[PDB]
């Protein structure tokens, strides 16, 4: 019997927090996992973008005695708990993308979120398939540039002429930006934002008769198809994106169901995000690591009192090597970056019947289209 | 008599800090009071060690911490400073976040959105149609983003590359030479720059066809001797007013205290000059607040700093003529968005001021 850690936003409850609890409870029930063990956990609710509070709440979970911390979903917060985890030798489990640094030499952490250099290369692979010559990439926050940088420096190695814009704070302030694209005849567009931001801008692009067949939008969000695309079914507009969540598999469909069993924004109700799906998978991927390490026993470690974690290098090694078929498909880590650089995607596009798989992608095979 | 804080990777910023408080002590005009300080040497890119060393300086009792010169390290001490209400003094650019609501901090480094707008103002003056922007690390994209999204509002067609090893820049140079990319912007440290110029030279890439612009403000602490009569054009900016002799003599007694790399020996970087100015800009704030007294504050024991909101207010309002010119802060971002630059270019006599710039006036060229 051992304990896990968790840090989530403070507020109604969070979707990642529920995917975490729900995950350890189905690990308890399921015989195959922990036939001689039981998962308990400790939840901490911190105000995000607060490195200090995240570090303290982290140290409280460390003295309490955890085998791994599932840190916050933010840049600053996650970097703090990542450094504390690397110091005291306790594994850090990130479920989102954060800006990494070459200088940084932390090793006690892994990220289940699909390496975003693989996704940027999948996007341009999709632009190659569409034979696009021009394209306007519009991002939400500045980190978007660091994210899909492999796409930004394609025009230098390729024959591409892409403009690049950004949208302000207000959601509905996207109309002026849309006026400039409409006016600039920029029909091929990539959007770097959350599926919520996306559903919001599509509702405005619609008001600006911008949903014709001339336009073709690609989306960064993997939760693209948790969107109510009903209003744009027969508008003639094309839309494409990726999906790492294998909802095609019924095992995944039933898990998503018992999870959803527990407003007019444009989103569909009763859906599981990839952030929630990645937290659920994280719990399972670390459960298979501890499964191969029956001699595990948490320990009370203090931040002020320097003291590495006993079974750290061993546990972290079993985690970076773990291969697990989860909701998001085959899960494996780049031995160098402990970063998930190899994964399977399903390219999907809007049709007159709705969004549907038109092919697959992956860093290896490249781009396979079911013509 | 009060104490200051400092965190560094001896270093040039650390010496500019000590040197700064010692000249504040000597100089009558300031502290007619005495400055003592506490130095901490942390391994950079270590949020944890930076937070602990910071809390040790907080319990010790400081009036302000001059945090580390890194993203992660500076964000940690920035959050701790905002919590315990002690002013944070950053001297470099770090990626800021809209969500972040910390207020106890200011950055003397010139707002990099003003510099990105000065760069394109320079590209407008040169009437460049094409241009290849090559950055060093990924944060460069976030930095000069105001330039990257110019092609959408303007008539510009700029490529964009990244460099990996210093000497591994040759393949990148082959692609530019081959792609006829003569107009080039470089986003890197003056050390990286001096290194790539030495290679561009070996590749007969220093002709009059090429024209390089540089992000580094320490551009002209470079040995540009080998490219004097090569015919190549080179341009950059300078916020350090070495033209002013007061600044020239300070830089001198500084270089009196402390390899074939392409750099010039005995120079003061803008990072060191900004630390020196920081100490003075915060000294003028405490000068207008004689009722100041440091306090021992604990991290585990929540307790804001008494004269925090007041001190931080006197600092964000402080106007000070320093080594880097007039220093003032954007009331909203506590970020130095208004400053004076001196555009400089390589001639047959060497680098020299060919004009000035600033967010207000725009671009003034001494034709
Ligand atoms: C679109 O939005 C405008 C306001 O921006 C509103 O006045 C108009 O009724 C809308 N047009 C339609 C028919 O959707
Ligand atoms: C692992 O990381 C290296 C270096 O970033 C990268 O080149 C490689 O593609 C990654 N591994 C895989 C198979 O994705
Ligand atoms: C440039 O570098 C090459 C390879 O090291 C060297 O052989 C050559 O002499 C250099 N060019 C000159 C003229 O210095
Ligand atoms: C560089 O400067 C000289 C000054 O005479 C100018 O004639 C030339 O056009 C410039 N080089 C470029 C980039 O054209
Ligand atoms: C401060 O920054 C804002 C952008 O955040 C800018 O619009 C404003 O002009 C700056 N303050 C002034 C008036 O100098
Ligand atoms: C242009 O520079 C001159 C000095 O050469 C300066 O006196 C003048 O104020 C500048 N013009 C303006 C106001 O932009």
């Amino acid at each position: 019997v051992l304990r896990f850690g968790g840090i989530f936003e403070y507020v109604p409850m969070g979707a990642e927090e529920l995917a975490f609890r729900f995950a350890v409870n189905t690990i308890n029930r399921n015989r195959t996992l922990l036939p001689n063990t039981t998962l308990t956990y400790d939840t901490q609710k911190i105000n995000l973008y607060d490195s200090f509070e995240a570090s303290k709440k982290a140290c409280d979970q460390l003295s309490l005695g955890v085998a791994a911390i599932f840190g916050p979903s933010h840049s600053s917060s996650a970097n703090a708990v990542q450094s504390i985890c690397n110091a005291l030798g306790v594994p850090h489990i990130q479920t989102r993308w954060k800006h990494q640094v070459s200088d940084n030499k932390d090793s006690f952490y892994v990220s289940l979120y699909p390496d975003f250099s693989s996704l940027s290369r999948a996007i341009l692979d999709l632009v190659q398939f569409f034979k696009w010559k021009t394209v306007t990439v519009v991002y939400d926050d500045s980190t978007g540039l660091i994210r899909l940088q492999e796409l930004i420096k394609a025009p230098s190695r390729y024959n591409l002429r892409l403009k690049i814009r950004q949208l302000p704070a207000d959601t509905k302030d996207a109309k002026p930006l849309l006026k400039e694209m409409k006016r600039g005849k920029e029909f091929h567009v990539i959007f770097d934002c959350s599926h919520e931001m996306a559903a919001g801008i599509l509702k405005q692009a619609l008001n600006m008769s911008m949903m014709t067949e001339y336009y073709h939008y690609i989306f960064t969000t993997l939760d693209l198809f948790a969107l109510d695309v009903e209003p744009y079914r027969y508008s003639g507009v094309n839309m494409t994106g990726f999906r790492i969540l294998n909802t095609e598999n019924t095992q995944v469909s039933s898990i998503i169901e018992k999870w959803s069993m527990e407003p007019d924004s444009g989103l569909l109700d009763g859906f599981m995000t990839t952030d929630a799906a990645l937290m659920y998978d994280a719990v399972h991927v670390v459960s298979v690591a501890v499964q191969q390490f029956p001699q595990m026993t948490v320990s009370s470690l203090q931040c002020n009192r320097h003291k590495p974690w006993r079974f750290g290098t061993r546990f972290m090694s079993l985690i970076k090597e773990a291969h697990w078929e989860g909701l998001t498909g085959r899960i494996t880590f780049n031995k160098t970056n402990g970063l998930r650089t190899d994964f399977d995607l399903d390219v999907i596009s809007l049709k007159e019947e709705g969004l549907e798989k038109i092919g697959t992608w992956d860093p290896a095979s490249g781009l396979n289209m079911t013509e």
